[PDB]
């Protein structure tokens, strides 16, 4: 198998739907999936403890120096609710899912997010703050928003991706 294989960012605001799309994207393409919050627990990849937010800081640094090589060999779908820190070279495309406010707050509290939580979050989507990181750290012509409201639009993302992937491969691998 010697192609030359695409690497995809999924962001946007914890919820939105990154994991399940990631993983539909892997079973349906055979490009490996790579959530980012799950790499860095099995790694530890951790430096530091944020008080006000309860949570071990992601050591980015270490995460991009785990992730490299892999990237560089492309096939890749990257999965977190962050991207500014990654190397720009790294994605071919970057889609950052948004889900209305309504919605993503009663899956956030199923989760069983406190109200600080599910207060830091929900306005982390209203705020369109993954949107405004993604733009800012990645060409515009590579930044394309996706509804992820309804099972239907994960249908629509999952095809609509899947036929990018086998479009991306086509034109690099003439
Ligand atoms: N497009 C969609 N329509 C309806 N439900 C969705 C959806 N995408 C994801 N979900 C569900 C699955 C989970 O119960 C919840 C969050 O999905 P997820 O994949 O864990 O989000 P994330 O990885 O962005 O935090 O929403």
């Amino acid at each position: 198998e010697f192609m030359l294989l695409p690497n995809i960012l999924l962001t946007g605001t914890p919820g939105v739907g990154k994991t399940t799309l990631g993983k539909e994207l892997a079973s349906k393409s055979g490009l490996k999936y790579i959530n980012v919050g799950d790499l860095a627990r099995e790694e530890q990849l951790y430096d530091g403890y944020d008080e006000e937010y309860d949570c071990p800081i992601l050591d980015e640094d270490r995460v991009v120096d785990e992730l490299d090589n892999q990237m560089r060999e492309g096939g890749v779908i990257v999965d977190y609710h962050g991207c500014d820190f990654f190397p720009e070279r790294w994605f071919h495309i970057v889609f950052v899912l948004r889900t209305d406010t309504n919605v993503l707050y009663e899956r956030l509290e199923t989760r069983g997010y406190n109200e600080k939580k599910l207060t830091d979050n929900i306005q982390c989507e209203i705020f369109q703050v993954l949107y405004e990181e993604a733009t800012a750290s990645y060409k515009e012509e590579i930044v394309h928003q996706l509804p992820s409201n309804k099972p239907e639009e994960l249908e629509n993302n999952v095809d609509q991706i899947l036929k990018w992937i086998e479009q991306w491969i086509k034109d690099h691998n003439s």
